[PDB]
């Protein structure tokens, strides 16, 4: 039976091997996987192109400030009839 | 002797009692991450911001147009 | 000595099993909380009525227009 | 009786280079992991709509105030 223990040796081997493989298998499988994951996160973010917008929203705001001091102005000359 | 044997068979059960778990938890780990990558795809809105900047831009055209004309007004 | 080296063997694969279980456990806890802090960044109601109200500003404006 | 040592001996050898890969690679995975949430806290974009869709509608409350005060130069135009 000197013999029946290095089978079971090896087949014990061969199992603990096959385990080795799944999981690196798994390990880099999960990990390219949040790597895409990461990379799709940073896509939505877009922080830079919503501040810009809102400068321009309040550069429009000070164009109707401007509107309206032309308009009180025609507004006085009419007024001054 | 053949205590041997039977000892070989608990060490095969639980061995593969041990494969099914990482195959069970890699398996629902992926799932899950195909799930958060399209769920972030969800998250891109950079072509409806574009969109909602172009038309601020027409509205800043409309309004020196306006001005145009207030100015227009003006000189009569 | 093959007991007590099967008994060995029992203890080492038992504490494997163990760690792969709290591996996997705690990964998918913060996959959880991954995915429904992503869900958190969908603004796609938010974004799309705002848009809706610069369709009202720019209708006012050709309002204006139409007045002067 | 020695054969069944060794081979006993590469069992925890083996083994451990196992538990070795697996706190590698659990250890990795997470601090990745943690990488991810914390970018997906920087597509959170909520507040900034807010005070960007607060701004227009100020933006027309303003317009609404010039439709006010175009009028009024209508109704002294009207006086002829």
């Amino acid at each position: 039976l000197a013999e029946n223990s290095m089978i079971e040796a090896e087949e014990v081997r061969g199992t603990l091997g096959d385990i080795s493989a799944r999981i690196e298998a798994g390990f880099e499988s999960l990990s390219a996987l949040q790597v895409e994951t990461i990379q799709t996160a940073q896509r939505c973010d877009h922080s830079d192109s919503i501040r810009i917008l809102g400068e321009n929203i309040k550069i429009l705001d000070r164009s109707m400030k401007t509107m309206m001091e032309t308009m009180k102005l025609m507004m006085e000359k009419v007024d001054l009839l």
